[PDB]
């Protein structure tokens, strides 16, 4: 059987994703951080006729030497890592829940208008960005990236057809990123390095700190996401020439109606999720450092 690891299970396109996976044979590891939600997703699968998953405890911003624990486990119980989804992510800001319940609401969760409005201006003046939440997002979504890859690709050398997804955003495209330093780092797809995209996410970190989004020409909105998804997309190419064996591709799964969303969205988990389960599936002589559908 092969074997998966999907970080951030527990909910939304994570959870649905190792239903999939799990659906077609898999066995599947659903990690996730916080262990009682690990625990009751698992058994919520199980409860529905799925018995190849297994919990596994896993904080992506934890240090790496913790998570030698996980590529234990795998190598234990199975001896090698056929697919690795990296999942886990977050927004990068806060939302005020009444309001954005009653904007909700109002419109009505239908009418591609939901969808459209939450795009407007009267939308982010119900959501808040800080420092300390770019920060975190950084942290999930682009360093937990590189910890959860960095230790398991020792088990996945050993798979004969090993993948690895991450899952992007398309608002993580160059089109976004208006920083005119990390556009050039960025844009320079021959001389992109993992040092290099560090330097990106350093020079967004530091600038926010300081006050500098407007200042230095960053989005003037979602600053964090954006360029955490664009550094994943370019760490993704470089780790795909890296390693020739592996499949590494990045799959934008639409918008989805996730807690990340408060619901809103123009695909259901289910949907998203096999988005993404369909490049983690690909055939044995499948390409490698592409960004499907982004
Ligand atoms: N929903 C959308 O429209 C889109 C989503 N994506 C990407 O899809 C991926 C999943 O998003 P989605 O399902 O919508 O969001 P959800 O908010 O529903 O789920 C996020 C998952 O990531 C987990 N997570 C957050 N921080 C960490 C951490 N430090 N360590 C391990 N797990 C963590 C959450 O765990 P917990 O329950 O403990 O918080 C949860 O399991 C993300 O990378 C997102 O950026 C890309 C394009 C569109």
């Amino acid at each position: 059987r092969r074997c998966a690891v999907v970080t951030g299970g527990n909910k939304g396109i994570g959870f649905e994703i190792c239903k999939q996976l799990s659906s077609n044979g898999i066995m599947v590891v659903l990690t996730c951080r916080d262990v009682t939600k690990g625990h009751e997703a698992v058994e919520k699968l199980k409860n529905s006729n799925h018995e190849n998953v297994v919990f596994h405890q896993l904080d992506v911003t934890d240090p790496i030497a913790t998570m030698s624990s996980l590529a234990d486990f795998i190598k234990t119980h199975f001896g090698k890592l056929d697919i690795l989804v990296n999942n886990a992510g977050v927004a990068g800001f806060s939302v005020d829940a009444d309001r954005f319940k009653a904007m909700i609401s109002d419109i009505g969760e239908d009418s591609e208008e939901l969808v459209k409005i939450y795009e407007k201006p009267e939308a982010q003046e119900l959501m808040s960005e800080t420092y300390e939440l770019a920060e975190e997002c950084l942290k999930i979504n682009y360093n937990g990236v590189k910890s959860v890859t960095e230790v398991l690709i020792p088990l996945l050398q050993l798979s004969d057809s090993p993948r690895i997804v991450n899952v992007s955003s398309s608002t993580g495209s160059l089109k976004y990123v208006s920083n005119e330093t990390a556009l050039e780092i960025l844009g320079d797809g021959d001389a992109l390095t993992e040092e290099r995209i560090d330097m990106v996410v350093n020079m967004l970190l530091k600038d926010f700190k300081e006050n500098l989004i407007e200042t230095n020409g960053w989005p003037s909105f979602g600053a964090a996401y954006t360029t955490s998804k664009a550094c994943l997309n370019a760490y993704t190419r470089v780790l795909a020439n890296k390693i020739p064996k592996f499949q590494v591709n990045c799959v934008c799964p639409g918008l989805v109606k996730t807690e990340m969303n408060y619901g809103i969205g123009n695909y259901t988990a289910e949907e998203g999720a096999e988005h993404v389960v369909r490049i983690a599936l690909f055939p044995d002589d499948g390409p490698s450092g592409f960004f499907y559908d982004c």
